[PDB]
Parts: structure tokens; C-alpha cells; sequence
């Protein structure tokens, strides 16, 4: 990857590869949107549109030659800038164990969260529609611990009337859960009662929303495409600092709706 | 090719043979624009869009992520429909070598119009910019046959200080052309004279223009590109006629503006 | 060729490439003189002279020991700057065909005209003659196609006095031979009757120089002497462009003055 500049900064092997492992950790744990969606492979860094397969006429009525234009979706690019310190960096020749890399640690948490936003709440400028869009896929429920057991045995009646199978999940918050969680004590464990209703399901506690949603897990309903995936490269030299940024391309889109229902309470 | 369904039409493979290799010919003769210009070979019926190489910033400027959109061209797409007649189709199969099939005829010099008209004067809705269209090329001419010579000459010293060499061809109208033959009578003749000046090149009249230009032809600055090349296909079975239909789908672009001169008289 | 310091700037190969592509085409066609001179090849970065044969006497007439110094030639070096963008550079790894060079171009056109002054006028401070300053060997001509026709057969006939062959050659300025093709309209070509009266020669025009001249091709009579060809490489970089330069070295003379003849009219 050439356009990343790497080879023109003045660092070592060490030094990069102590850079690349701290971000690659953080990534690991702050997406939640990957968990239970698909991943189309990368095509590369001149890909620009992802067609639908439609056609818009444009012609008169009482012509004798027909025309119109095809349909397609554009990609997003992103790009965010930090700078590090020299002499800082150049102690782990000498031999220290623990370097201080704050900036780059403030900035991945950002780009995470910009990325999330798009999948939960969807795009209006570029044509993307979000999960939490689709208003007639509401059940209601209440606000006891019973009525939360009550509706998940009263969704998955629906799912079978639809004809859609598969392992299922349930992807709820996290001040709720722990509510639950204090006025249930004493008795038997409500894991395990959720998983049973569940007949061998998962959950799932985010900060991302503000209700519960359950999904299915088959395959092949919610995609997200690469064109080129999260990277790092080098700007500039400054006086006793550097200028690094990251950068990345995509789009996402939802195939069929009927593998989704939102739980109000 | 099975989106053009033509195994469910009541015919023959004499009969298909004999409808194709009549369009064939029409169509070798009567396309003007593909004589001088590129062609990139066929992508397929799925094709939708052609990188540009850019991208256009729609954030504001205090944020920490910045981003953006990628741009492209949309392909065009048509589609012509015509009917024939059958007891007159069937007596091919008793032994007779002319048929009627003249709405064929009509139907191919206008698709043949069409497609001409986008390359010399450009489309307005898809983002298409003509030939004639870039005004920053043209030099002035008279009414006698020598200022013609005396332009050609002119020409190439202007082609000669911008790098730009290989052979050179001359495009003119129909009409002047024949003016100058009989202004000029009884002397050496013409197109020696203008073959000669042009150092081994070579004349194209068409109907298509009203003026004179100049081009070189050493490869790489005008493109076609092509999705599907001209078909043909059925539709319906009306009381005793047939209905079938021609499609393509294309655009055009111009790299290069260094290659071209108008000449105006 | 390391003194020019390539590998530090922050490029990739294919722009390097791109760089180079386009001033070999200009200089291609832009360099008049190298179509009828001689060309000695590359000595090298640190040759510095050359040698005339003879030597000057200093000392006095009634010393016993007497002694002079030996005389030569010295080279002539160039160098010539200019800057580009880099954001403007780096749309070519997203996939666009045309970049702007302008600042290269114009460049590219000084250092040819600079290079060819030398030739056709001489240089006062380093001691070089040129063509143009031989006035021993001037004809008179008249300002009808006939008269020009009259003085090559004139010159030939000097040539042959003095033991001179080989294939022959004419250089003449563009507006001059413009209108002697206008005045001379409707008969038989005036090319034609040009090369038969050079017996198999060329013409050649250029808007270097004012009358016409003629010359003689066997091989011997002027030199070129080159220590380093044309060449480009990297200075500084500035906040957000780049700064590169184009270099040479070189010399030139003339060996027998009877293979030059010059027209007036
Ligand atoms: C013993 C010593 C070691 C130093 N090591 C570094 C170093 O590793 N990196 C650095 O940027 N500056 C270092 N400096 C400081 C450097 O000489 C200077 O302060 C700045 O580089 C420019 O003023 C060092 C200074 C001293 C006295
Ligand atoms: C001797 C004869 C031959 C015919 N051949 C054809 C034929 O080849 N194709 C056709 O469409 N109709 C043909 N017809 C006409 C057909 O029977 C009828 O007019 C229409 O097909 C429906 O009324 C023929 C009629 C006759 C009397
Ligand atoms: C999406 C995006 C892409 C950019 N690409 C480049 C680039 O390829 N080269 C460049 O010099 N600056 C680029 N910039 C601008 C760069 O971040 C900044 O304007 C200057 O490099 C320093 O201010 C880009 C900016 C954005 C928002």
C-alpha cells in the first residue's frame, strides 16, 4: 500500500509495530455494529459505486426512441489527523516497557463512534436508510421483568408465520439490564431464563441505543461493504513532532426487513 | 444471451438469418462517429457506472473527522420496437430470394441518428460535453480552395509545438466539398494536392456537420465505452404480426482536448 | 546518477514516470539544431575541457630556455527550477487519466530556446562563433518563386569547385515559404520542383532564423560535445509543493567552413 507513505518517516520497525498493536486492541472491542452483520471483501482503493439495478425513464410519450439512466450508491471516505512527540518516543531504545500514547488512543474511540451512527441511524445526504427507520416492525411491552420474558415467547410467533429461521439474539442496553437485574434478587438466575426463551440464543448490552431489538442470524440480510479498510499512514515532520492520520471507505445497506422487530418500553 | 428471449418467437433459423444479416449491413455504413475514435471492449448487461478519480468535501471546518463523496458517470440505455408480418415472412420457405422489410430499415437510420448526436453535441442531463463544444481551438478560413491549403499548413505548426505528432485526417461537409470540385476545373487534381499538404492522410465527408476539422490519430484520446452492443429481441404475437426490439447501452468522454482543431469558413 | 538526489523525495514510481514522459516529447520536437549537426557522445560529470592544439610563446628573443602555455575550450552548465502540487499529484492513484503539468511545459520550452540561440548566434564571453556570422559566403536571391529555383543551381555548382558531395539539404524560415506556396497557386506542385532541383534533398522550415540557407550531409563538419545530457531531479520541499530542477552541459564548434552557403533576399 503505497500511498500510504510510510518509508519517508523517521522511525524504526519497533516503534511502528508498538504503534499498530495498541490501536488494533481498541478496535477489537469498541465496534458493536460488526457483531451480527455481513462483511463484503475489499475491492480496492479506485472503487467508487455499488449498483442497484433499476432504470429511470426520461423520454416523452410519442417518441419513437426510448432512453433512460441506470441506478447505483456512493461510497464514503474518511480522514482524521494526530500528532506524537520525539524524544518520548525515542526512550524505548534505552529500554522502557511503558510509553505515553494518549492522542492516538482519543482519537480511535471518535472514528468508532462516527462509524456506528451511520449503521444505527442512517446517512440523509448519501441515500442510507438505518434500522431504527422501519416503523411498522413495533411491539410494545412493559416495564416489570415478566413482561419482557412475556415478549420474546409473543415475537418469535411472528418470526414462524413468516416462514424465517435460525439461531436468534437479543441486543439490549445497559441501565435497563441492570435494573432488571436489582429488582430480581433472590431467586433463580435471569440468564438463564432469558436464554431458554431464547431456546439457545445470546444477548448483547451496548451504549449505542435506548431499547431492545431481536435479530436473526441465518445470513444474508444486512451487508456492509470495504473498499479499503482502516488504516494509518504519515503527513508531515514538524518541529519535534509528527503528523500521522486514518483512513477508510464504505457503505452498508439492509436486504430484507422481516428479520428485525423493536421492543418498546 | 437469454434476456432477449427469442426461442419462445414462431420462426425459423432461415428467417433469423436472413433479419440479421440485413441490419449488419446498415449498420457498417451509417455509423460515422466510430471511424476515428476508441472503443473499450464490453463489461456486460450488469454495468452501471465510471470512476471518475475525485471526491467532493461536505463538512464544515472545526471537526475532528472529515469526510466526503466519490464521483462517477451513469451509463445510457434505449430501446426501439417495430412489427412484421407473417404470411408474408413465409414465403421464404418456398423458394423466393426478395422480401419485404423495410420497417427494419427505417427503424436502424434512426437509431444510427441518435447515437451520433450524443458524441457531436453532447447530452445535458447525463454530463456529456461534445466535440464541438470546446471553443478555445478555433481558427478562421476563407471561400477560395486556397486558404484551405493554406490552413492545413497553418494547422500543423500549432500541432507541432505541443508535442502532438502521428498521422492526421481531415473531416469536411458534403456540399463545400463538391463547391470546390467545380470552382476548381481543369487543372491537377484536388485530392492529390490535399493528400499531399496533409503528408499521407485522409478525407471523410459526412452529413453530420457544417464545417471542417482536423484530428491525429496516434491512439488514447477519444473513448466509447460499451456495456452491451446493439441486439435484437421479441416481445409479442399480435393477430397475424410479430413485434421485436433493438437495445444498447454506452457513454462517450474526451481526454485529451490537444488533438483537435475547427476550422471556421 | 546519485548527485541527483531522487530517492528523498516523497513520490512513487508511476508519478516519476508520468514526469518523465511528457519532456521527452517536447524535447523531442522542439530541438531544431540536432536535425543537421554531429554529436559527440558523454564524456561525464567532471570533464571540464577540450583541447585546440597550438600554444602561445610568453618569453623574451635572446633567452636561452623559451617556453608558452597550451589553449582549449571551456564548458558551459545550466540548471533551471520550478515547483508542482501534491494534492493535485495524488489523484492519479484514485484512477485519473489527465493531471495539470502546465509549470513543466513552460520550462521545458526556455531551456530548448536557450539551447538553440547558442547554435545559430554564438556566445560572446566563451569564445564560440556561429553559423550565422560566416559572411564570406552570402549570395544575393529575388523575391519570386523563379529566383529561388535560379540560386540552388547556382550553388551547386560552388559546392562542386570544391570537392564537396553528398546529399544536400535547404532550411528556410515558415512565413516565407507560405507565401511563396500562395503566390504560386494552380500549378504543379512547388515541392516537387523543389526536390528535383535538390536531386533527393529536404526542406526544412523553422521560426529560428530569417532567410534560408543550404548545407551538405557526408558527415565531419559540425560538432556537438556533451559532458551530461538533460536531466531533472529534486531540491526542497515547501509547505505543500515540491521543488525540482533540470541540469545540462555542453559545447559546440565548426570544423570546415566550404559545406555552408547563405541566401539573401
Ligand atoms: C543527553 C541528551 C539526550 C537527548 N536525546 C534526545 C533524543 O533522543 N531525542 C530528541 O529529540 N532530543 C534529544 N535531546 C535533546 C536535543 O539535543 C535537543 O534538545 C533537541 O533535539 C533540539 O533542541 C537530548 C539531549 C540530551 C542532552
Ligand atoms: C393456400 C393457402 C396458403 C396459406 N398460407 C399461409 C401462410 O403461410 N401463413 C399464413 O399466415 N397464412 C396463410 N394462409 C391464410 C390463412 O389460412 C388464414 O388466412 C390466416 O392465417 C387466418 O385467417 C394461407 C391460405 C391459403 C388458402
Ligand atoms: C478526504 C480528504 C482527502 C485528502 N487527501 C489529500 C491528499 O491526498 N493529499 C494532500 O496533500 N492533502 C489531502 N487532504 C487535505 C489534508 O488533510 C490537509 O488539507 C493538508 O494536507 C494539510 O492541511 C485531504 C483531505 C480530505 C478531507
Amino acid at each position: 500500500m503505497e500511498f500510504l507513505k510510510r518509508s519517508f518517516a523517521p522511525l524504526t520497525e519497533k516503534q511502528w509495530q508498538e504503534i499498530d498493536n495498541r490501536a488494533r486492541e481498541i478496535f477489537k472491542t469498541q465496534l458493536y455494529g460488526r457483531k451480527f452483520v455481513d462483511v463484503e471483501g475489499p475491492y480496492g482503493w479506485e472503487y467508487a459505486a455499488h449498483p442497484l439495478g433499476e432504470v429511470e425513464v426520461l423520454s416523452d410519450e410519442n417518441e419513437v426512441v426510448k432512453w433512460g439512466l441506470r441506478k447505483s450508491l456512493p461510497l464514503i471516505e474518511l480522514r482524521a489527523t494526530f500528532t506524537l512527540d520525539l524524544w518520548e518516543l525515542d526512550n524505548l531504545e534505552r529500554g522502557k516497557p511503558n510509553v505515553d500514547l494518549s492522542s492516538l488512543e482519543e482519537t480511535v474511540r471518535k472514528v468508532a463512534e462516527f462509524e456506528d451512527e451511520v449503521i444505527f441511524r442512517g446517512c440523509e445526504k448519501s441515500g442510507v436508510k438505518g434500522l431504527l427507520s422501519f416503523e411498522e416492525r413495533k411491539i410494545e411491552c412493559g416495564s416489570t421483568p415478566k413482561d419482557l420474558l412475556e415478549a420474546i415467547v409473543r415475537a418469535l410467533s411472528i418470526f414462524s408465520k413468516d416462514g424465517i429461521e435460525g439461531p436468534y439474539t437479543l441486543v439490549i442496553n445497559t441501565d435497563r439490564w441492570i435494573n432488571f437485574l436489582k429488582e430480581e434478587a433472590g431467586k433463580y438466575p435471569l440468564e438463564k431464563r432469558v436464554e431458554e426463551c431464547l431456546r439457545g440464543g445470546k444477548i448483547i448490552t451496548t451504549p449505542r441505543i435506548e431499547d431492545a431489538l431481536v435479530v436473526s442470524e441465518r445470513g444474508g440480510d444486512f451487508k456492509l461493504i470495504l473498499g479499503q479498510d482502516l488504516s494509518i499512514g504519515y503527513e508531515d515532520r514538524e518541529k519535534d513532532a509528527v503528523r500521522l492520520f486514518i483512513t477508510e471507505t464504505f457503505t452498508f445497506q439492509v436486504v430484507n426487513p422481516e428479520a428485525l422487530i423493536l421492543l418498546k418500553f
